[PDB]
């Protein structure tokens, strides 16, 4: 297996605008096939990257900055990963979703708004080449990634992911670590062949060939596009924007010297109060805004470790490892940053997760026993607030993402699975559990654990129109755990 911690952690450069005035910022981003060495000991890997980079460039904007992005397809006309033609016209379709954006519906990256090379052919919901991001929302870690119908798992695995940070000037007074000491960490698990080519399975364990798989667990962990990298840090406080950009894998992170993280933010921005954590779970598309205080660790080498299984227990030599901090950089200036505790102050619908079998015996995961193409049923009115009760009788956790909105977590409550099977009665096995401090703020991708009812509160606005909601395990999303969500407007 590849030798750990021999490549320095890359820091993606921040995208520079094509045009910027005091009232509008314009960017162009092209998806290109490219080659990058993912590890010292590998030949370069064929990838698809935004602007030919993996991950794509970090996009930085200010709250309320009026942003326009022309996303363009410069990719080949055929895929290099295995395409399953049975889960449903050009083979390569792309569309960019700004994950967490408060975005008008025609710029949200609707899965059927895809386009092929040079916009030659486009999906039924395609309407505009330049997307509009008003950024009228709390400061937060967003990220952007491909979202094309029936291809999202492949296009994201190919490398189509990157970071997008909303800075709110009103948070500067908190004096959290900034500039060189504010570092995105985009975590992606991969399986890589000896010749450096990406491996993605074409079959699970009659079946069509290739065939979609129900889950993908990569053999190797990458951060910002390098296998098991190291980062040299100064003995001081850093801010890290941790993004799970993996297809399926959930991480449970910790530092092997016993140190603690300080969580300051979740998907939807700063928490009300920061929280000291020895470990934390991060499912696909979740984000954790954290501070790590390296002051007392000068000279140490610290491993960011992982304890969560993916199809089995972690391997201490491989996926138990994420990256390595080396506290050996000399202080370049006094640490003037802070870690405050106080940070800020801030209809019902039942939905069922379930899994059926298709004509090949393969599992199909569904929201409310509906298929993507069935007539829309989630149709809240613009400006209204709802409590969604998400029932999970499956054996695993599903990370549920709603577009446009962020929401508060109300509680989780365990129920009797076997009973729910027979009669559909919710026989509760214990009292409701309010969210821990990590979930007392705003979320947009939330872990619905097995055997539990999860309640979230969301206000459906400011915009109206056709969005989606779905599980963010990409293998589930593509077959077929995604539904349209219509926010109706008089
Ligand atoms: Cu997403
Ligand atoms: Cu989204
Ligand atoms: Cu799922
Ligand atoms: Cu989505």
């Amino acid at each position: 297996t590849l030798e750990k911690f021999v490549d320095a952690l890359p820091i993606p450069d921040t995208l520079k605008p094509v045009q910027q005035s005091k009232e509008k910022t314009y960017y162009e981003v092209t998806m290109e096939e490219c080659t990058h060495q993912l590890h010292r000991d590998l030949p370069p890997t064929r990838l698809w990257g935004y602007n030919g980079l993996f991950p794509g460039p970090t996009i930085e904007v200010k709250r309320n900055e009026n942003v326009y992005v022309k996303w363009m397809n410069n990719l080949p006309s055929t895929h290099f990963l295995p395409i399953d033609h049975t889960i449903h016209e050009p083979e390569v379709k792309t569309v960019v979703h700004l994950h967490g954006g408060v975005t008008p519906d025609d710029s949200d990256g609707y899965p059927e708004a895809w386009f092929s090379k040079d916009f030659e052919q486009t999906g039924p919901y395609f309407k505009r080449e330049v997307y509009h991001y008003p950024n009228q929302q709390r400061g937060a870690i967003l990220w952007y990634h491909d979202h094309a119908m029936a291809l999202t798992r492949l296009n994201v695995y190919a490398g189509l992911v990157g970071a997008y940070i909303i800075h709110d000037p009103k948070e500067k007074r908190l004096k959290l670590p900034s500039d060189e000491y504010d570092v995105p960490l985009l975590i992606t698990d991969r399986t890589i062949n000896e010749d450096g080519s990406l491996f993605y399975p074409s079959a699970p364990e009659s079946l069509p060939n290739p065939s979609i798989v129900p889950a993908f667990c990569g053999e190797t962990i990458l951060v910002n596009g390098k296998v098991w990298p190291y980062l040299e840090v100064e003995p001081r406080k850093y801010r890290f924007r941790v993004i799970n950009a993996s297809n399926t894998r959930t991480y449970n992170l910790s530092l092997d010297n016993g140190g603690d993280f300080i969580q300051i933010g979740s998907d939807g921005g700063l928490l009300p109060r920061s929280v000291k954590l020895n470990s934390f779970s991060l499912a696909p598309a979740e984000r954790y805004d954290i501070i790590i205080d390296f002051t007392a660790y000068e000279g140490e080498s610290i491993i960011l470790a992982n304890s969560a299984g993916c199809g089995g227990d972690v391997n201490p030599e491989t996926d138990a490892n994420i990256m390595q901090f080396r506290v050996t950089k000399p202080l370049a200036q006094k640490d003037e940053s802070r870690k405050p505790k106080y940070l800020a102050s801030y209809n019902i619908r039942t939905l069922k997760l379930a899994g059926t079998q298709d004509e090949y015996g393969r599992p199909v995961l569904l929201l409310n026993n509906k298929r993507w193409h069935d007539p829309v049923t989630e149709t809240p009115k613009v400006g209204t607030t709802e409590i969604w009760s998400i029932i999970n009788p499956t054996r695993g956790t599903h990370p549920i993402h709603l577009h446009l909105v962020s929401f508060r977590v109300l509680d989780r409550r365990p129920f009797d699975i076997a009973r729910y099977q027979e009669s559909g009665e919710l026989s509760y096995t214990g009292p409701a559990v309010p969210p821990p401090p990590s979930e007392k703020g705003w979320k947009d991708t939330i872990q619905a654990h097995a055997g539990e009812v999860l309640r979230i509160a969301a206000t459906f606005g400011p915009y109206s129109g056709r969005y989606v909601w779905h599980c963010h395990i990409l293998e589930h999303e593509d077959y077929d755990m995604m539904r349209p969500m219509d926010i109706t407007d008089p």
